[PDB]
């Protein structure tokens, strides 16, 4: 049940892929790669980077995986151009899907809900002021098309019920994404603009932002 998948292509190789900046207030805990392009590695800030021997990737104690930037040694720039391309394809694929199963459902107030598999369209901002559940089997899909901003309120959490997988949940957000302090998010975020994860928040999924990503001692676990 649910809509056809949004293939991420090589964007699915990153916990965080951004185009303009990635910032962190230590100590973030990222499991997976962090890539930035076409901005240079100087737009990865707060990571206390160490450039590795080849000059093609760097490391941070805040990242289990490699960081890469557009200015790093061949072949890292080419890798990242293809990843950024694949992110753009993915975002457009998800944003342009027709025939939603849910239209303006709950006026975009997801607190206390249990969301069944489907394509969801809101011509609005979406938010949750209370915990909510995404409920379906390990093979069910969700696409959340959001024309406005996406938020998740401080300390609030998204629960997976029924065997639902984060990698099967796609948030396609045109507006800014703000995950408030201590909140726990589930899903892949295909963001047209900025994404922010505030102090002690967590996300199981990926952050694929066409502008900036801002972390504040945040946990990002690739799914």
């Amino acid at each position: 049940a649910g809509p056809t998948a949004v293939p991420l292509g090589t964007a699915g190789n990153y916990a965080i892929l951004a185009s303009t900046a990635v910032s962190t207030v230590p100590q973030s805990a990222i499991t997976g790669a962090v890539g930035i392009s076409p901005a240079a590695g100087t737009f990865l800030t707060g990571f206390s980077l160490t450039m590795s021997g080849t000059g093609t990737f760097s490391t941070s104690t805040q990242v289990t995986g490699q960081l890469t930037a557009a200015d790093y040694g061949t072949p890292t720039p080419s890798i990242l151009t293809t990843a950024i391309g694949d992110m753009g394809t993915a975002y457009t694929n998800g944003a342009t899907r027709s025939g939603p199963d849910f239209l303006e459902i709950y006026t975009g107030a997801l607190g206390g809900t249990t969301l069944l598999p489907g394509l969801y369209k809101w011509t609005s901002s979406v938010g949750a002021s209370a915990d909510f559940t995404i409920s379906g089997t390990s093979t069910d899909t969700w696409i959340f098309q959001i024309d406005g901003t996406l938020g998740l309120a401080a300390g609030k959490k998204i629960t997976l019920a029924g065997g639902a997988q984060a990698k099967n949940i796609i948030w396609v957000v045109a507006g800014a994404v703000s995950i408030e302090a201590g909140a726990q998010f589930e899903g892949v975020i295909l963001a047209k603009t900025a994404v922010t994860l505030k102090t002690g928040s967590s996300l199981n999924g990926r952050i694929l932002a066409q502008t900036s990503v801002a972390l504040q001692s945040a946990t990002v676990v690739q799914k």
